C-alpha cells in the first residue's frame, strides 16, 4: 500500500518506562498507531475508495500487485473516527463510535517504527481498568513477532510502513488483513461481514498474549509458531493448529484453572475497579540467551501484592504459572491436542520474544466464537461440568456481535502505566 497525504497522521502519544534494577524507572516517549486494516484506502492520485463497506474497487485493484501501486493507506481521527484517546500515559479505546467497531494500535518507538521490546529475562507492567467492559468483549494488550517497519525492507509494494500501521500478524493466521507482503490481499476475496472480508492469503506469526479479559474473565496465553517472523501463508498452511500457528495457545485463565472467585467483579482482584498487572518472563539460566521456562503472573491493587491463582483441576499439578509441564498436563486434563508443544513450546516463544514483538493494544468482540472461549462455556457442544469447559460466568448466549453492539456500545478499556524492563524491577514492595 502507499502512503496517503489526504490527512494527516498524527499519532497520540502513550508514555511508558523502561526500568533496570540498579537505576530504576525512566520514561520513553512513546507512541501509539491505528492498525492498517481499520484505515481508509483510496486511489494515490485523488479520494476514491479503492475498499468500501467489505468490497474492493476490481477497476484500482484487479490483482494485489495493482492494488496496492494504485492504493494509499490514510491518517486516522483518532478519537472522532475511532474512539482512541490518550491522557499522555493512559489509553482509552472504546468499542462502537458511529458505524466503527473497536480498534487496535501499536506501541510505537517513534513515528516510523514501532517500539521492539525484547521481553527474555524481563517482565512487562501495566495497569488496566475494566470496570465498563462487560461479557462478550476482549480488551487485549499483547504481543506480535511483527517486523518493525511494519514490512517495509521486506516488501517492496508497501510504502507505508509502520507509520500506517502495516505489517500486522498473530497465530490466528488471519485472512481478513487487506494488505499483506505489500500486496493487497483480493484474491478470492469473500464477504464475511458488513465491513469485513477474506482474501487468499493470511499472515502467521508467533503471538505472546499478556492479556485477553474483560470484567468477568482473563486469559493469558503463549501461541508460538514454526515459522520466525511475519509469513504469509496459503492452504494449509494457514489452517488453525495443524498449519505454521498454535492457534489455541496453551493459556491460564484462573477460572478455567478451577478457581472461580480468583477473579471478576468484587473478587481478589476486583474487576470493578483498576488494577495492576505483571507478567514476568523467566529464563532457564536467568539470563537473556536461556531458554524461556515459566511465564509468572503478579497483581497489584490497592497497594496489596496478589499472586497469582493456583490450578485446581484433577491430573494437574496445582501451580500458579505457566511452564512446559503445566501446558503439557492441562491440555491433557482438558482433552486438547497439545499444538503448543508441537510447535516448539516455551522454547520457541521465547526464542520470538529474543528476537523482539510489537505491542498491540485493541479492544473488539468475536465474530467466530463470541468469545465465550473466554467468558463462558466452550466449546458449546461439550459438557460445561468437564474439565476445562466452563472460562467464566458470562451466558452461553452472549457476545453476539450485533448484540453487543447494540446493546453496550459505550463499553470502553482503559491501559495505563505501562512499564517493562528487569524481573522485580517494574515494581516495588515494603514493610
Ligand atoms: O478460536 C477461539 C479462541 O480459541 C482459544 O483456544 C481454545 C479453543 O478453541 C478450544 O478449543 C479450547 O478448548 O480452549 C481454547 C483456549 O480457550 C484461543 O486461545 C483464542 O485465541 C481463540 O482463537
Ligand atoms: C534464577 O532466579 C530464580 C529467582 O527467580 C532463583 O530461584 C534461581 O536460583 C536462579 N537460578 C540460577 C541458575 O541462578
Amino acid at each position: 500500500q502507499q502512503a496517503g497525504t489526504n490527512t494527516a497522521e498524527n499519532h497520540p502519544q502513550l508514555q511508558s518506562q523502561q526500568c533496570t534494577t540498579s537505576g530504576g524507572c525512566k520514561p520513553l516517549s512513546t507512541k501509539v498507531v491505528l492498525d492498517s486494516n481499520w484505515r481508509w484506502v483510496h486511489s494515490t492520485s485523488g479520494y476514491t475508495n479503492c475498499y468500501t463497506g467489505n468490497e474492493w474497487d476490481t477497476s484500482l485493484c484487479p490483482d494485489g500487485k495493482t492494488c496496492a501501486a494504485n492504493c494509499a493507506l490514510d491518517g486516522a481521527d483518532y478519537s472522532g473516527t475511532y474512539g482512541i484517546t490518550s491522557t499522555g500515559t493512559a489509553l482509552t479505546l472504546k468499542f462502537v463510535t458511529g458505524s466503527n467497531v473497536g480498534s487496535r494500535v501499536y506501541l510505537m518507538a517513534d513515528d516510523t517504527h514501532y517500539q521492539l521490546l525484547k521481553l527474555l529475562n524481563q517482565e512487562f507492567t501495566f495497569d488496566v481498568d475494566m470496570s465498563n467492559l462487560p461479557c462478550g468483549l476482549n480488551g487485549a494488550l499483547y504481543l506480535s513477532a511483527m517486523d518493525a517497519d511494519g514490512g517495509m525492507s521486506k516488501y517492496p509494494g508497501n510504502k507505508a510502513g509502520a507509520k500506517y500501521g502495516t505489517g500486522y500478524c498473530d497465530s490466528q493466521c488471519p485472512k481478513d488483513i487487506k494488505f499483506i507482503n505489500g500486496e493487497a490481499n483480493v484474491g478470492n476475496w469473500t464477504e464475511t461481514g458488513s465491513n469485513t472480508g477474506t482474501g487468499s492469503y493470511g499472515t502467521c506469526c508467533s503471538e505472546m498474549d499478556i492479556w485477553e479479559a474483560n470484567n468477568d474473565a482473563a486469559a493469558f496465553t503463549p501461541h508460538p509458531c514454526t515459522t520466525t517472523g511475519q509469513t504469509r501463508c496459503s492452504g494449509d498452511d494457514c489452517a488453525r493448529n495443524t498449519g505454521l500457528c498454535d492457534g489455541d495457545g496453551c493459556d491460564f485463565n484462573s477460572f478455567r484453572m478451577g478457581d472461580k472467585t480468583f477473579l471478576g467483579k468484587g473478587m481478589t482482584v476486583d474487576t470493578s475497579k483498576p488494577f495492576t498487572v505483571v507478567t514476568q518472563f523467566l529464563t532457564n539460566d536467568n539470563t537473556s540467551t536461556g531458554t524461556l521456562s515459566e511465564i509468572r503472573r503478579i497483581y497489584i491493587q490497592n497497594g496489596k501484592v496478589i499472586q497469582n491463582s493456583v490450578a485446581n483441576i484433577p491430573g494437574v499439578d496445582p501451580v500458579n504459572s505457566i511452564t512446559d509441564n503445566f501446558c503439557a498436563q492441562q491440555k491433557t486434563a482438558f482433552g486438547d491436542t497439545n499444538w503448543f508443544a508441537q510447535k516448539g513450546g516455551l522454547k520457541q516463544m521465547g526464542e520470538a520474544l529474543g528476537n523482539g514483538m510489537v505491542l498491540a493494544l485493541s479492544i473488539w468482540d468475536d465474530h467466530a466464537a463470541n468469545m465465550l472461549w473466554l467468558d463462558s462455556d466452550y466449546p458449546t457442544d461439550k459438557d460445561p461440568s468437564a474439565p476445562g469447559v466452563a472460562r467464566g460466568t458470562c451466558a452461553t448466549t452472549s457476545g453476539v456481535p450485533s448484540d453487543v453492539e447494540s446493546q453496550v456500545p459505550n463499553s470502553q478499556v482503559v491501559f495505563s502505566n505501562i512499564k517493562f524492563g528487569d524481573i522485580g524491577s517494574t515494581f516495588s514492595g515494603t514493610s
